[PDB]
DNA sequence: ATTATGACGCT
DNA sequence: AGCGTCAT
């Protein structure tokens, strides 16, 4: 009853760019421009791995992971920019710049979490405090939300999209009570104003699109983002959870998409979240373990406490390349030479990262796959990383690593590597 | 022959 | 420390 906490506390939006890599390019060939277009990475194997994908390219079926060969089958206009390659892999070097861009954008209204490379979680609480005493007592109008759905609604007593969002923002404006500074619906609507204020400039300032979520949590507001995609924003209150969650499927919650998602499944026998609502506490923990069953029993209730954590830059730098099928790496020589390539890369960036951003790593971390391992790390070791320097850290890099190598011949390396990876951690001030 | 990352949990 | 999970 009265004391039962119903994770109404904080305002939490989730921002993610629309097909990131497709708009950088589209920004900066306007041929490409509201057209079907995908980013690939490679070219000779299929054409190459297709990894963001237009909207307008979306509606013929082609999707991210897909060789570009295949999508070219369902759309045979589709437009291709590729990936920049550097030192014989592929560089990102402009779609992270183009990220900083947009997180310092979204870091004038409030802090941010970096969760991706086009992502971020906002913690608004305390700015739609600020803007509720500026408004004193004023309603919100809804030309301040022109691009906002209020998910579950309209509902009771209409053939357009945009007929049915004004219909189900004006349900949802009219029910406002405006009197209460404490409402938790009134400052989730206040944390969608500015939303729409943030991604007014996001866009203005960049020229990238992007959709958001605003809930009182950071799970509510990833789900709520991508009810509706592209360039518009989704608030989910704590009330549309019971009808939202009852027919939503595990897998579509954050961290449910995997082994343990389909464990609630398969052990529980259930399909929605929803369902989640009645096991106990300690039926979910005696399943899940203690941190997993607290967390599901809470998140069913639409109640998540995990904070937005104050960073907006990655808290690791990594370089990494695959060598599939023939192409792996079965020479001392041929090893040496990648782990210099990725080395030098790494240097790169590393230094950029110094200067910008007043911080040294302090630990190299190498990760290699051998030939018929099906898991993404074969072996993981690291060691003092004391210089920026590529032939030092690749030259350290290959003293970790090089007994893994089967063959008594010196020149030789078996089994054959399948990926490379060095990655920049443990970060200290500088 | 999906690739290139990045965050985080467990022991 | 080194390995596994989730994401995309
Ligand atoms: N190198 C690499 N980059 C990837 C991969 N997957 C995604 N990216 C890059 C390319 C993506 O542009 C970017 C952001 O990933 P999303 O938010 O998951 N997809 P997007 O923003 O395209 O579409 P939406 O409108 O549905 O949010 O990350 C990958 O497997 N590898
Ligand atoms: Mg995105
Ligand atoms: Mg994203």
């Amino acid at each position: 009853g009265p004391h039962m906490a119903t994770g109404q506390d904080r305002v939490v939006a989730l921002v993610d760019m629309d097909c990131f890599f497709v708009q950088v390019e589209q920004r900066q060939n306007p041929h490409l421009r509201n057209k079907p277009c995908a980013v690939v990475q490679y070219k000779s194997w299929k054409g190459g791995g297709i990894i963001a994908v237009s909207y307008e390219a979306r509606a013929f079926g082609v999707t991210r992971s897909m060789w570009a060969d295949d999508a070219k089958k369902l759309c045979p206009d589709l437009l291709l920019a590729q990936v920049r390659e550097s030192r014989g892999k592929a560089n990102l070097t402009k779609y992270r710049e183009a990220s900083v861009e947009v997180m310092e954008i979204m870091s004038r209204f409030a802090v941010i979490e970096r969760a991706s490379i086009d992502e971020a979680y906002v913690d608004l609480t305390s700015a739609v405090q600020e803007r509720l005493q500026k408004l004193q007592g004023q309603p919100i109008s809804a030309d301040l939300l022109p691009s906002t759905y209020i998910e579950g609604l309209p509902q009771g007593p209409t053939v357009q999209k945009e007929g049915m969002r004004k219909q189900g923002l004006f349900q949802w404006l009219d029910s406002l009570q405006i009197d209460n500074l404490t409402s938790p619906d009134l400052q989730l609507t206040v944390g969608a104003v500015i939303v729409e204020e943030m991604r007014a400039a996001i866009e203005r300032e960049t020229g990238f699109q992007c959709s958001a979520g605003i809930s009182h949590n950071k799970v509510l507001a990833k789900l709520a983002c991508g009810l509706n995609k592209p360039n518009r924003q989704t608030l989910v209150s704590h009330g549309s959870v019971p009808q939202l969650f009852s027919q939503m499927p595990i897998r579509k919650i954050r961290s449910l998409g995997g082994k343990l998602g389909a464990s609630v499944i398969e052990i529980l026998g259930i399909e929605y979240m929803g369902e989640l609502t009645q096991f106990t506490e300690s039926q979910l923990q005696s399943h899940f373990g203690e941190k997993n069953g607290s967390w599901l029993y809470a998140m069913c209730r639409g109640i998540e406490h995990d904070p937005v954590k104050p960073r907006q830059l990655p808290k690791t730098i990594g370089c990494s390349k695959n060598f599939p099928g023939k192409t792996a790496l079965a020479t001392r020589e041929q090893v040496q030479w990648w782990l210099l390539q990725l080395a030098q890369e790494l240097e790169e960036r590393l230094t950029k990262d110094r200067n910008d951003n007043d911080r040294v790593a302090t630990q190299l971390v190498v990760s290699i796959r051998v030939q018929g391992d099906k898991r993404l790390s074969s072996l993981r070791r690291c060691c003092a990383l004391t210089r920026y320097d590529a032939h030092k850290m690749s030259h350290d890099a290959f003293t970790v690593i090089k007994n893994c190598n089967t063959s008594g011949i010196q020149t030789e390396w078996s089994p054959p590597l399948t990926m490379l990876f060095l990655c920049a951690t443990k970060f200290s001030a500088s």
